[PDB]
């Protein structure tokens, strides 16, 4: 196991469940780590 | 179930397993999902 558990998680919330909540979670990720 | 799954493997790829490759990711989700 490494990264493609985020990463499928990912795409998975967006086409399934809700989405409008993922996409605000991924902008709290940007202030998580920053860059 | 609902994105506390996403948050949660997020924070938890970041303290445990590899670092720079999940943040790496991160970037990926902004130009995944844009804004």
């Amino acid at each position: 196991g490494e990264v493609e558990e985020l990463e499928k998680k990912f795409k998975e919330l967006w086409k399934g469940p809700r989405r409008g909540e993922i996409e605000e979670l991924h902008k709290k990720f940007h202030e998580l780590i920053k860059g």
